[PDB]
């Protein structure tokens, strides 16, 4: 009786006091039934409660939507994952980065792209110059190094293949196909009352830096708890959706290579299910997140899988996880970052008790 509420109150609610988080939204979906729990405030100053309309910055969870957009384009034949960027972004033809293919960009294996652009790369024109000046380092395809530039280039190519800027790819094609009505790249004026600053580690209000427009594909999406639960629902139960978006979602579930106990899918990290808590924590280790790691081609993909993704901005935290075989998933959104390990542990405690 009210198992989900009790588990969320036991495992997530104490994190607000522990880390002085102003507001948190936790959603659990089980057997196509969505449970939403909210704690605290969207705005400390205004005393406005965090609610089902509150818009949160997703940080790197934005990459799940870029991945879905790439899967959408690929299954309509608009791109091949074996293509290179210069086929679509013609000012990259005859450059060294035109030896990297789109799957390698989407899965962080170009061999010379770090977590962030250099600090001086602030505009899209500087982004293009950066890619023109790029030269290889490690063997292409061999090393995973988690990278915002890498995804940003993949998203730009996807947008070019769809004859629309990236913000419109998501806002006009992908979000509508998923039935998401309050997810945004650019939050409109009519929604600004629902989109407040997040809070930094000193509880000072802070908003994500726009960065060059190409970085929106890496970390620029904002969404609500009900929309994120709908997105999990689409990942668990795609048959309710348009065929082209079913194929896009399916594309993001296929493992592309292995690193230790993790499989890298498009956007999602993938694990054999059941996964130990330690396996899930290891996916967030400094070694995996910050360093190049040699990849291994998949022999046999696990027959039963689960998927997760963390994301943060300076003022927000996100965690999403789903388990097809159990028909369950969970989303956590906060307007202050908390350690990724706390998100993963709390979600593990909830989902493992509702099996």
């Amino acid at each position: 009786d009210q198992e989900i509420k009790k588990l969320v109150d036991q495992n997530f609610k104490p994190l607000l006091e522990k880390y002085d988080v102003p507001g948190m939204a936790v959603g659990v979906i089980q057997n196509n039934k969505k449970y939403e729990m909210y704690y605290g405030l969207q705005s400390v100053q205004d005393k406005k409660a965090v609610n089902s309309s509150t818009i949160f910055e997703l940080g790197s969870v934005s990459k799940l939507f870029t991945a879905t957009a790439g899967g959408y384009a690929k299954n309509k034949g608009k791109i091949s994952f074996d293509d290179t960027p210069g086929k679509y972004w013609k000012e990259l033809k005859n450059t060294p980065i035109d030896q990297v293919n789109l799957l390698q960009l989407a899965t962080y294996t170009s061999g010379n792209l770090a977590l962030q652009f250099p600090d001086e790369v602030k505009t899209d024109q500087q982004v293009l110059t950066f890619f023109k000046d790029w030269k290889p380092k490690n063997s292409i395809g061999e090393y995973r190094q988690y990278s915002n530039p890498s995804i940003g280039l993949f998203g730009k190519v996807v947008a070019l293949s769809m004859n629309k800027p990236f913000d419109q790819v998501l806002e006009k094609t992908i979000f509508p196909a998923l039935g998401l009505k309050h997810s945004y790249v650019n939050v409109p004026k009519t929604q600004m009352q629902n989109y407040d600053f997040g809070y930094n580690q000193e509880n000072q209000p802070i908003r994500v830096n726009p960065g060059p427009l190409d970085a929106l594909a890496a970390y620029g999406v904002k969404s609500t708890l009900p929309d994120m639960l709908s997105f999990i629902h689409a990942n668990l139960n795609p048959q309710k959706y348009p065929a082209d978006i079913q194929r896009a979602i399916n594309e993001t579930h296929q493992g592309r290579y292995q690193v230790n106990t993790m499989y890298q899918a498009l956007g999602w990290e993938e694990f054999s299910y059941p996964a130990t808590l330690q396996t899930l924590l290891d996916s967030n280790s400094e070694q995996i997140v910050m360093k190049p790691n040699k990849v291994t081609a998949i022999s046999k993909e696990p027959s039963v899988k689960m998927y997760h993704k963390t994301g943060s901005t300076n003022g927000f935290g996100t965690y999403v996880v789903f388990i097809p075989k159990e028909n369950i998933g969970l989303v956590m959104l906060t307007n202050k970052r908390i350690p990724n390990e706390e998100r993963i542990k709390a979600a593990y405690a909830v989902l493992n008790a509702i099996k």
